[PDB]
């Protein structure tokens, strides 16, 4: 396992650390918004506003773990344009998506994009003890259980203008009929929220996390199928026929993560975070070890998606810490060695592909962009070296 945990620590020292320290921009801030499957750097593209939130994460995260100065500077550069041009000054919370100035792009609001800020701000103070990154953690929870709140539903908001005014508040369109509620942002937020209490241990805090896990526990995990439902109108119920094989496996350790900070010992929890492990273990693992994306109506998508396949490690080895089942442990193992076959990318330039096709061939998809950036591999890799 130490051997394992090794060919981790490599990878993300070696190869993707390297490759998002290459992206540093210094003239303009942050790091260049888009590389493209081709592996042109387009210094020129919109940076974005999660994208930002996650880069400072994992050079925070790195530094905290590993302790190299490099990471602390990666860190300190990411904060910088988080707080200058991100953030917005005037009406408050972070900008969507910025130009490669900084210059507001996609100036809408979204409780998902406040929710990493509050996780990337988190870490950082961590590394830092800087007291304004914590005031800025502060003030974008204060945003989220205020104007992203619905007392009436019992559920985060998404969506709003600039203005903090409540927009098409959805997963933008393509439902068709537009989601109230999603799994999605109630993940993420209860995600920033652990981080916070590890610095900030607020007993009404504490109280906002047991809320969030017990809304997964009853509203968004399904009991009989042990999958978590993905899309909700404001009654809770779910309107899509969706499994998400990556969300449930992520959601199994972050919850546990969640219960772990908090010393929430119900038993009910407990065992919806293992249950969900040996769901997606039976269900969501192809016969090469990998693991399919999504299965919408009676359809599987088999595309190999980056992000998947590590949250998968790290599910199936949490699985395996509580349960002691070596079949955890053999999935693991399998998903690095499809990862290291066919998703890390052995292209000088490169880093990880965004995902594989089931013929093995890389998706010609960007290698770094607003929705690809550093923190679930990086993430990965830190999570087995500090559980082992």
């Amino acid at each position: 396992m130490n051997t394992f945990v090794n060919e981790f620590r490599n990878e993300l020292e070696t190869h993707i650390l390297p490759f998002w320290a290459k992206l540093k921009d210094d003239e303009n801030g942050g790091y260049y918004g888009l590389v493209d499957y081709d592996l042109h750097v387009h210094k020129d593209a919109g940076k974005g506003g999660i994208a930002t939130c996650r880069q400072l994460w994992a050079f925070s995260a790195a530094y905290r773990v590993l302790k190299k100065e490099a990471y602390l500077q990666q860190a300190n550069h990411a904060y910088r344009f988080l707080t200058e041009y991100v953030f917005d000054h005037q009406y408050k919370g972070l900008y969507w998506m910025v130009d490669y100035k900084g210059n507001p792009s996609d100036d809408r609001k979204h409780v998902y994009a406040q929710a990493f800020g509050v996780y990337a701000l988190t870490e950082y103070y961590r590394v830092t003890q800087n007291q304004e990154a914590l005031d800025y953690a502060k003030q974008l929870y204060k945003l989220i259980e205020t104007v992203g709140f619905n007392e009436e539903t019992n559920a985060y908001k998404e969506e709003f203008n600039r203005k903090w005014e409540e927009q098409s508040n959805e997963m933008l369109s393509e439902n068709g009929v537009i989601a109230d509620i999603t799994m999605n942002t109630h993940l993420h937020v209860l995600e920033a929220y652990t981080n916070l209490y590890r610095v900030w241990e607020d007993e009404q805090l504490k109280g906002r996390i047991a809320n969030l896990i017990d809304l997964f526990y009853e509203k968004v995990f399904d009991k009989q199928s042990k999958f978590l439902q993905v899309f909700f109108n404001n009654h809770w119920e779910s309107i899509i026929d969706l499994k998400s094989y990556g969300h449930d496996i992520e959601a199994s350790w972050l919850i546990d993560d969640a219960l772990k900070v908090t010393g929430n010992n119900d038993r009910k929890y407990t065992q919806m975070v293992i249950d969900i492990a040996y769901n997606i273990e039976k269900k969501g693992v192809l016969k090469d070890g990998s693991l399919a994306y999504e299965n919408e109506n009676g359809k599987i998508d088999y595309t190999r998606v980056w992000w998947v396949q590590v949250e998968a490690m790290v599910g199936f080895y949490n699985a395996y810490e509580k349960t002691k089942d070596e079949k955890f442990l053999k999935a693991v193992e399998r998903i690095w060695d499809y990862v290291k076959t066919y998703m890390i990318d052995s292209r000088e330039g490169g880093e990880w592909y965004w995902s594989v096709e089931a013929d093995g061939q890389p998706t010609k998809r960007e290698i770094a962009g607003p929705w690809k950036c550093p923190y679930h591999n990086a993430r990965f890799c830190l999570e087995f070296i500090e559980r082992v």
